[PDB]
């Protein structure tokens, strides 16, 4: 199920993150710092509650959720959203809704790497994470 996603992951590639942030209305100064930040993402489970931590030198976030149960979230860029995370096709799909807008954060495993695809508007960003021991 979710088990192969669990652990500590480090950013090792990023494509079109500025486009994604700009689509969300993130200001230039934040985008600038974010473009040079390499987060660590930690995914943990306790029974069927998942906790997803994102740690960096700039912004930190943490969310806890049950798969398939909506939760309130305040994102790194300070959007207050209604969220749900589900497994779909073996991918961990995180959908955020606010003001009639939506964005998806889709995680999948390819060759042992965690590929995060972020879509908002027409912007599609692909971030690659590798596992840490
Ligand atoms: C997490 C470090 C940079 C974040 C700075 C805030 C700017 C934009 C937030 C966009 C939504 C969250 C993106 C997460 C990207 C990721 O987990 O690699």
């Amino acid at each position: 199920m979710v088990d192969a996603f669990l652990g500590t992951w480090k950013l090792v590639d990023s494509k079109n993150f500025d486009d994604y942030m700009k689509s969300l209305g993130v200001g230039f100064a934040t985008r600038q710092v974010a473009s040079m930040t390499k987060p660590t993402t930690i995914i943990e489970k306790n029974g069927d509650i998942l906790t997803l931590k994102t740690h960096s030198t700039f912004k930190n976030t943490e969310i806890s959720f049950k798969l398939g149960v909506e939760f309130d979230e305040t994102t790194a860029d300070d959007r207050k959203v209604k969220s749900i995370v589900t497994l779909d096709g073996g991918k961990l799909v995180h959908l955020q809704k606010w003001d009639g807008q939506e964005t998806t954060l889709v995680r999948e495993l390819i060759d042992g790497k965690l590929i995060l695809t972020l879509t908002h508007g027409t912007a599609v960003c692909t971030r690659t994470y590798e596992k840490e021991a």
